[PDB]
Order: C-alpha cells, then structure tokens, then sequence
C-alpha cells in the first residue's frame, strides 16, 4: 500500500575533493538544496576504526509505541483545541509547560488520570508517580508530583468542566546486549536472517504500524547523547588516549565530526567563546523501527550523520523552499488552534507519511542510509526516517557562510513565534568581525553583506523609539551575561545589540521590536541600554571591508602574501604551479 519516494542523490568524491568538506559541499548546493539532504560515499579505503567498546558502553533506552507515535491525532488536537478556548473562555491564555526536556502531552494525562477516578481521587492514593511510568518519564525525579501540581493547575478545572457542573472553585543496557535484543527482535519478526531481509520491505511494513490500530508494537533506542560524556566513534587527539598512527590519519581528517565546526570555513571555528552544544557531536544507537519525526535544525542549520557501523538507516527528505509549503499542511489539522499555538506545531513531533505531503503538493526523497555513508542535510530541510536494524551513528550541525542570512531570518521567526534562542546570531557576527585575519573571505563579503542590512534596520530601530520618549541610554555588555537574563520578556529573542529597561523592575527586558510590552511605566523615562553607540559602522565594516576587498584586489610576492593573508587555492594557486 505504501509507495517509496524518488531516491535522493548521491555524490561518491575523489580523494582530492574529499580533501575540502565545506568547499565540496558547497559545490552541490545548488544541487542538493533542491533534495534537502544528499548522500555521500567516500573513497573505499577510507574506513575509519571505531573507538569505543561496544561490551563496555552503557546508554539509557528510550521506548516507541509506534502507535500513539504520532501526536497528531485528531482526538489529541481537537482535545487541546477545546482545552484553549476553555480557558480562553476564563481569560488565562493555555501556556504549555516543558517537563524533562520536552512539552507534557496533557490529553494522554488527562485520559490517564480519569481512567483512575480523578485528580482528588488519585491524590488521596499517590499514584502519580505511576501515572509518570506510564508517561514515559524516568523516575525517580519527582515528576510524579511535579504533574499533579500541572494538573490541578490546568485540567482539573476542565475535568470537573468536562464533567457535571461542579464548578465553585479554585482559580487562577549495553550495546552488546543491545544487539542481542535487536537481532532477536528482527528476526521472530520476519522469521529471517536480519542480513537477509529487504529495505522495502520493512520500510512498508514501519509505515503499516504507525496507523495499525489492529497490533501494537514497541520498540527501544538511544539518542540525544553527547560525545563529550559518552565518547565519540571517531579518534581524537585530546590526550584521552595514545593515538595509533593507524588512527593519526581519520583523527586530523575534516570528515572527523568532532574538527569540522573548527574549519577555517566553519561560522564557530575560533568563536570558542559561547558553548552551545551545537559544536559537539551527538551519539544515536539505533534498532529496528527506531524512528525520528519530522525535524528541522535549530536556527535551520546544516546537520551531518555519519552511520560508523550496522544495518542501514532510512531517511525522508524536503527540500528548503518546500518548508512554509510543509508546515501549512499539518497547520490545516487545527488551523483555529495553531492561531492559538503557533509553535505548538513543531512541539508536537509527527510522522506524516510522504504520500500525504506528496499528495499535498510537496517534494519529497529518500534514501537507505549505510556503513560509511555520510548523510547530509541543508538548512530548513525537514527530514525523517528510521532504521533498518541495529547500527550506530553520530551526527553534527554545521554553519557556512550561506547560512548566515538564513540564521537572520530563522530569528525573525522564532521572534515572530515564543522560541528561545539558543544563541544570539548578531552577537555571533560581531565576535567574526573582532578577528578578520584568519577569516575565510567568502564569510567576510557575506558578513558586510549582511551586516549592513542590520546596521540599518537597528538605526531605524534606533531611532522609532526616541520619538516613544526615552532619554537615558546606559551602556551594558550583553555577551558576559547568561541569555536567560537578557531575553525580551515576550519575543522571546537573545538581546544583544540594543533593548529597553526600565526602573519597573530591576531585570526585565524586552526587544526594541516589542518595546511597549516591557511595562505600563511610559517611555518618559529610561532605559534603551545599548552595546556600542553607533560608532561601530565605521570600525568593524573596515576590518571586514579591508580583507573583502583585498582578496577581491588580489586577484584582478602575490602568491606570497595569499600564504600569508591565508587564501583559497583551488582553481587561483593552480595557475601558479
Ligand atoms: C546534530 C543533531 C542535533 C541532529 C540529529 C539530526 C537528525 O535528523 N538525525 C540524527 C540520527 C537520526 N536519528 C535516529 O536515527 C533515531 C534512531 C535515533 C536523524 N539532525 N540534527
Ligand atoms: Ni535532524
Ligand atoms: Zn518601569
Ligand atoms: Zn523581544
């Protein structure tokens, strides 16, 4: 029943241009921009040795019901989309609460807790540590209690709502014994050989489970876990270990996932001044029907996956400009509540089958990811999939300077949602125009580019809000204070460059695009603490300005000062020998 989509392209690269990863890249952007993600094969005699031990290497599981895997259920919407206008109703304005990392899945609690006579009920018999063992919550956290108090706080009310009348008050595991399991698993399965199954096959059946009520499976995995607690695949010189020559090769290799956000084309290679997490690789020990939803990369950045070993995995891909395309289709679920819960949308993971989004007008590829195959991602490509058995892979994001007008405008949306940054892209920008020596030209004539177009749109924003009536300007230094202290009070942005304070409280911000939300004080008085007074237009556009147009100048002693000035040499210093 299920119908595969058109395979996504492959690139298998000489050594020589295997030498260069951003560059090689770069050169099939335009060409897999268009696919979302691309495939790549390297050379075959590039087989790194995998580092860790699997018989000694402990990971904490996850579980997959692949039934109620997909959140999008139309009970589930229609649920909170009765939940808001309730208290839309009571005029309370539905906030979501984050537990363990991630949104609690308040339609499952509910269910959950009636199924059991109630919250006063199930208060009066402390089971909700129970009811977070059914949820999926690690134990033995407090996250019991933590819910009743969620509860009480939200459904309660609803419940006695959604009941009677009854409304008066109140208000306001080893990876050894990892395969072991699989393998086992696969196999009673299909009663084969995991080696010997098909790809299609099991891609029709992962499909077929998902919206099977008739059968319910579950199946275990291991994701989100960091290298540098774990240890990553690849060798690395960080005095852990005595380095084989063998190994010397692949640990200095820009394929090594842990060098590439270091590469002089990378955005964070000598930016070692903000920890993100995004600059160190993640670890994903994978099984059979393991499955991740429908994603894209936070401030919409490259991801890049390598599988170190195992059975294949199978990937989903969407290209860029198909995104608003893609995410109109499972807005058309419940648009009235997405009005509510803009990003709701992408706080609920889901796995919509490509038939129905290719059915709906949108591209979508695919591929079988395996031993030695890099996967790579682009920006805004929403991307799914899941794996043909056991296997291990690692996974890095990545930013270039293509991305950097994109990071711009990811900002803009998550300013225009309620999403966090995890990182002040202007702050970033700024901290590469302070060291434009050993900086990657393309990056300085994209940074000018780009920098400009935000000097202007923060004098504009400069000067729309004297005319409000302000006077003071304190001058703050936003990069050594912790971004939870300098976000806006409802953007939510990371204010770096310029925002509004005042004497109402002592810390609480707003961006100068919400500059009446901060507090019914008038603008009569302070703040608009600022970080440098307009004096900066001239300073920094030069440093940038000067090795932007000095390679342009280059090229129209002059192989010397490229050694020195740190140049490209691909088609230019060919010339030259
Ligand atoms: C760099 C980090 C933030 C990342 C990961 C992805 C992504 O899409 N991935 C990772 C592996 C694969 N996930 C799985 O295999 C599931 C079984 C565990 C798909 N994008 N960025
Ligand atoms: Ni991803
Ligand atoms: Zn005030
Ligand atoms: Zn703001």
């Amino acid at each position: 029943e299920f119908v595969p989509p058109p395979e996504c392209p492959v690139f298998e690269p000489s050594w020589e241009e295997f030498t260069d990863p951003l560059s090689f890249i770069g050169r099939i952007r335009p060409l897999a921009e268009k696919t979302g993600i691309c495939k790549i094969r390297p050379p075959k005699d590039w087989q790194p040795p995998f580092a860790c031990e699997v018989k000694s290497f402990r990971f904490t599981p996850r579980v997959q019901r692949l039934n109620e895997l997909e959140a999008m259920t139309r009970v589930r919407l229609d649920f909170l989309d009765q939940l808001a206008k309730f208290w839309e109703l009571q005029g309370s304005t539905l906030k979501i609460p984050v537990v363990e990392r991630k949104i609690l899945d308040l339609y499952a609690l509910s269910k959950i807790v009636a199924s059991k006579g109630g919250f006063e009920m199930v208060t009066k018999e402390k089971k909700w540590s129970k009811v977070g063992s059914r949820l999926g919550y690690l134990p033995g956290k407090g996250t019991g209690s933590l819910l009743k108090s969620h509860y009480e706080r939200i459904l309660y009310p609803y419940e006695l709502f959604q009941s009677g009348v009854s409304l008066m008050g109140v208000q306001m595991y080893t990876l050894q014994s990892f395969g072991e399991m699989a393998d086992n698993f696969k196999s009673d399965y299909f009663n084969m050989p995991v080696h010997m199954v098909p790809t299609e096959l099991v891609e029709k059946e992962f499909w077929r489970l998902v919206s099977s009520i008739e059968e319910d499976v579950i199946v275990e995995y291991g994701a989100d876990i960091s290298s540098k607690d774990f240890g990553s695949g690849f060798p690395v010189k960080d005095g852990r270990r005595k380095i084989l020559p063998e190994e010397e090769e692949y640990a200095l290799s820009g394929w090594n996932l842990n060098n590439m956000p270091v590469l002089e084309q990378s955005v964070l290679a000598h930016i070692n001044v903000d920890i993100s997490g995004m600059k160190v690789p993640w670890l994903y020990v994978g099984m059979c029907f393991s499955s991740f939803c429908w994603h894209i990369e936070d401030h919409w950045s490259y991801s890049i996956n390598y599988l170190h070993w195992g059975e294949p995995k199978t990937w989903y891909g969407v290209p860029s400009h198909a995104a608003e395309q893609l995410e109109e289709v499972m807005r058309e679920l419940a648009p009235e509540l997405f009005e509510s819960q803009p990003d709701l949308l992408h706080q609920l993971v889901t796995i919509m089958n490509p038939n129905v989004l290719m059915e709906h007008g949108v591209p979508v590829y695919r591929t079988n990811q395996c031993a030695g195959e890099f996967v790579v991602t682009f920006p805004r490509a929403y991307h799914s999939g899941f794996n043909q058995g056991y296997n291990f892979a690692e996974a890095v994001n990545f930013c270039t300077a293509d991305w950097l007008p994109i990071g711009r405008q990811c900002v803009n949306h998550y300013r225009r949602l309620r999403r966090h940054c995890v990182f002040s892209h202007e702050e970033l920008i700024f901290k590469m125009a302070a060291d434009p020596e050993c900086l990657d030209v393309g990056l300085a004539a994209m940074v000018c580019k780009e920098l400009t177009l935000m000097t202007e749109e923060e004098t504009r924003l400069r000067e729309s809000v004297v005319q409000m009536g302000v006077l003071m300007s304190e001058e703050e230094v936003f990069e050594l204070v912790p971004d939870d202290e300098r976000q806006c009070s409802a953007c939510r942005t990371t204010c770096f460059l310029s925002a509004l304070t005042c004497s109402c409280n002592p810390e609480r911000l707003v961006c100068l695009y919400h500059p009446t939300d901060l507090c019914p004080c008038p603008m009569q008085k302070k703040c608009l603490r600022y970080r440098y007074p307009l004096e900066d237009l001239p300073s920094l556009l030069y440093g940038v300005k000067v090795r932007a147009q000095s390679y342009d100048t280059w090229v129209s002693v002059m192989l010397e000062d490229a050694e020195d000035r740190k140049y490209p040499e691909n088609d230019l210093f060919r010339k030259l020998r």
